[PDB]
């Protein structure tokens, strides 16, 4: 990885929200898998400054791969996660599990 993205996570009463700071590269382009209870968050960021890199007066703007990976607390419900983007930003939606619900179990004979 060359660059970090920035991230915000927060906790909402029954999620998780990871915000994530992507900006030019499309959704379609973004690999968010979640796998053995790790979150990852995968892709690359290619900018036209160095493939014309001459014509460039000034270069600021941070390019190449990233992939930032986060441990999911076991209060989340990974197959639940779902993703959407918009103006740029990435935004995670990790639902909690339900609470378990006390039981007396009745025995059978």
């Amino acid at each position: 990885a060359q660059w970090v993205p920035r991230v915000d996570i927060k906790e909402e009463p029954n999620q998780f929200v990871l915000y994530a700071d992507l900006p030019g590269i499309d959704p379609a382009d973004i690999e968010v898998q979640m796998d053995k209870g790790i979150l990852s968050i995968k892709g690359e960021r290619k900018t036209e400054s160095s493939s014309q890199t001459e014509h460039f007066s000034r270069i600021e703007r941070r390019y190449g791969s990233f992939h930032r990976r986060f441990a999911l607390p076991d209060s989340a419900d990974a197959d639940g996660i779902t993703a959407s983007g918009s103006h740029g930003v990435l935004s995670i939606f990790i639902p909690k599990r339900a609470a378990t619900t006390p039981r007396r179990i009745q025995v059978g004979n």
